[PDB]
């Protein structure tokens, strides 16, 4: 399809990022509600990321999963690039965390199950995720989690909070990156901040490289066990997604079945 900007009525700004603004929008003919992400070419080219976006968009076009945000299409004019995206009405996990301070074990294990399901589906088709931040997790009409960043690779910053040691130490990274991501998110969901949070990039780099973190008292033995298994310095020592999905703390607390499958 040949989409142009006049094909859509543009509504309220949903959010802003470094490169793009996201707007609620509705396709004029069908009245289909969606989100339009608007990115400036000149800015993308200046940062050296236009190709990276192109590759991520191509990867994203292949992913069809209830817990992955859908890319409907794209287009451009002289100035900018427009991504036609699924509208996730309940907004970001980042914002939900800010409002609730921390999540209970049931919400947390349901979210981790949903992420593990989405990542399992991605791994099955040779697709790996880079780091996963709560700002880049959206919530659908029924509160289902949607991975919304296009941060994929067949094989292809920044705050360091969500990056694994092998990505910051200049090492080799594989499908085990997104296992680390699960460990960071599991901890952040339960505690209200990520495990290596610090005042400086420099303090954070060191905490990540050393895997230097501690649990507050309220974190239960089951959650500690899962988080400690995922946050291993050596990628090869991290579990398979199957193991995450079968973990007794996950199975006892999740509201959602662990569709591996
Ligand atoms: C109360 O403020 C909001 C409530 C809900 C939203 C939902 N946005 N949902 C989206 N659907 N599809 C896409 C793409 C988006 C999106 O990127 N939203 C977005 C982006 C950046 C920041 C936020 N902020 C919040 C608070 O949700 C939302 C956005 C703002």
């Amino acid at each position: 399809r040949q989409w142009a900007l006049e094909d859509f009525e543009i509504g309220r700004p949903l959010g802003k990022g470094k490169f793009g603004n996201v707007y609620l929008a509705r396709e004029k003919q069908s009245k289909f509600i969606l989100a339009l992400k608007v990115l400036f070419k000149a800015q993308l080219e200046k940062a050296g990321v236009e190709h990276q976006l192109r590759r991520e968009v191509e990867i994203q076009s292949h992913l069809r999963h209830p817990n992955i945000l859908r890319l409907y299409g794209y287009f451009h004019d002289a100035t900018r690039v427009y991504l036609i995206l699924e509208y996730a009405p309940l907004g970001t996990v980042y914002r939900e965390l800010q409002k609730l301070s921390k999540f209970d074990e049931q919400r947390t294990a349901t979210y981790i199950t949903e992420l593990a399901n989405a990542l399992s589906y991605c791994h099955s088709k040779r697709v790996i995720h880079r780091d996963i931040k709560p700002e880049n997790l959206l919530l659908g009409s029924a509160g289902e989690l949607k991975i919304a960043d296009f941060g994929w690779s067949v094989h292809a910053c920044g705050t360091l909070d969500y990056l694994p040691p092998e990505m910051i130490e200049g090492r080799m990274h594989d499908e085990k990156v997104d296992l680390w991501s699960l460990g960071v998110l599991c901890y952040e969901f339960l505690v209200g901040k990520p495990p290596f949070e610090a005042n400086t990039y420099q303090e954070t780099y060191k905490r990540i490289s050393r895997v230097e973190f501690t649990f507050p008292d309220f974190v239960t033995e089951g959650a500690r066990d899962l988080i400690s298994r995922l946050l291993k310095h050596n990628p090869s020592q991290r579990p398979m997604l199957r193991e995450v999905l079968e973990h007794p703390w996950i199975t006892a607390n999740s509201s959602k079945p662990s569709n591996c499958q």
